[PDB]
């Protein structure tokens, strides 16, 4: 593993990576989002304003950055105009994901639900998950399958594309799973926050990734080359492992 050269992070939560290898991190305790260009030593604070304990971050292929502004019950995006997305009724939203169509998915953690907003729409859809308990991370693959970490229930669930009912993924021994990412090949990675580890599922037999010294890992992201980035929330750092 290598430790990325961020400085002064305070409980980093979410992480996202784009196709040029730029890494974006929500610096939750400093109310800011920072980024590192590939191979750079200086981080840049993005011109978001008014953030309060931001949690999740996602980036689309057009370089637009979406952040769940947890403490303000809202989702904001940056194209340098910041705009607030027209979600309604959110309660401490935390995970965010965006598909190729520009559809934004949010885990509405305080309301035990997952909602989505189609691009340029004033229509919020509640996804038909059931029995969720503080859902925390969300990922969506190219086929439209949605994965959610059901933090409070120590499980990961998914709604297969076109399905009306969720399935529980065959992970074993999770303790408050927090972040989820899915690569091009359908491999799912989950930060098992309460066990200080990152696991993955290609299969019903999971693997533990060979990170060392994690302390409540939170966010996870994977790039097109299979490199895995994890916010090591308890150690105020971001670490990565190449494939």
């Amino acid at each position: 593993q290598t430790v990325l050269p961020f400085t002064g992070l305070n409980t980093p939560n979410g992480v996202a990576v784009d196709s040029a290898g730029t890494v974006y991190v929500t610096d939750k305790g400093n109310n800011r989002v920072v980024k590192l260009a590939a191979g750079s030593n200086t981080q840049t604070v993005l011109p978001f304003t008014g953030l309060n304990r931001p949690s999740g971050v996602a980036v689309d292929s057009a370089g637009t950055v979406w952040v769940t502004d947890h403490g303000n019950n809202r989702v904001v995006k940056l194209a340098n105009t910041q705009t607030v997305l027209p979600f309604t009724g959110l309660n401490t939203p935390n995970g965010v994901a965006v598909d190729s169509a520009g559809t934004v998915y949010v885990t509405d953690k305080g309301n035990n639900r997952v909602v989505k907003l189609a691009a340029g729409s004033n229509t919020q859809t509640v996804l038909p998950f059931t029995g969720l308990n503080r859902p925390s991370g969300v990922a969506v693959d190219s086929a439209g399958t949605v994965w959610v970490t059901d933090h409070g229930n120590n499980r990961v669930v998914k709604l297969a594309a076109g399905s009306n009912t969720q399935t529980v993924l065959p992970f074993t021994g999770l303790n408050t799973p927090n972040g989820v990412a899915v690569d091009s090949a359908g491999t799912v990675y989950v930060t098992d926050k309460g066990n200080n580890r990152v696991v993955k599922l290609a299969s019903n037999t999971q693997t533990v990734l060979p990170f060392t010294g994690l302390n409540r890992p939170s966010g996870v992201a994977v790039d097109s080359a299979g490199t895995v980035w994890v916010t090591d929330h308890g150690n105020n750092r971001v670490v990565k492992l190449a494939a």
